[PDB]
């Protein structure tokens, strides 16, 4: 079904408080919203194509995982977080992408597209590929909603990590996990309970 509205805003609400203001107790909260009520995995996600994201990146860039997909989607969300609380600084109204973490952490590991779409989410917009710079009036709204949706897909690949962890000896890939997880509206337990009786053949 669909995410629950009043765990959602109320986790939203208080996920800019707190920045406003360790994100553990957050995390644990999000990780409830993502299986509560067993809501359809196509409606996890409102502003970020995560699951495209996700399995873009585990076929097309070598060096990834669902760790560094946790990091970079960390890093994107840091930038989101200093954009709403600080747009008037010059530092985050241009930000630094072509030299530096940001290379190492989200070029690795995102798709250029992917990397272009979520910026622009926030208002940033590049020029020559790079030099990401916010040219219009900010909305702080739409940056901390996108923010917030970065926060529940860094969870969210805890989620999935969590999922291979308890099935680890099957041999899945993390791919394999990331299609349970994107296909079916069970909880962690649930996921890698399926995952185990299919790799014991009962079904």
């Amino acid at each position: 079904g669909p995410m629950d509205t009043k765990f959602k805003d109320d986790l939203f609400r208080k996920y800019v408080q707190f920045h406003e203001s360790s994100d553990e107790c957050l995390r644990v909260a999000a990780s409830t919203l993502l299986s509560l009520h067993k809501v359809d995995p196509f409606y996890r996600f409102r502003l970020i194509q995560f699951y495209e994201v996700v399995e873009s990146s585990l076929r097309s860039l070598s060096s990834s995982s669902l760790r560094a997909l946790h990091g970079a989607f960390s890093m994107l969300e840091t930038v989101g977080i200093n954009l709403f609380l600080y747009p008037w600084k010059k530092e985050f109204r241009s930000i630094k992408t072509y030299t530096g973490p940001f290379v190492y952490y989200v070029k690795s590991t995102l798709l250029e597209e992917d990397i272009r779409a979520i910026l622009s989410c926030m208002g940033y917009t590049p020029e020559l590929g790079t030099a990401y710079k916010l040219r219009e009036l900010v909305e702080t709204l739409q940056v901390k909603m996108v923010s917030f949706e970065l926060f529940l897909a860094k969870v969210e690949c805890e989620q999935m990590l969590e999922i291979h962890s308890q099935v680890k000896d099957k041999g899945y890939s993390e791919l394999d996990i990331v299609s349970e997880r994107k296909s079916s509206a069970e909880d962690v337990r649930g996921c890698s309970d399926a995952l185990r009786r299919r790799a014991e053949g009962r079904e």
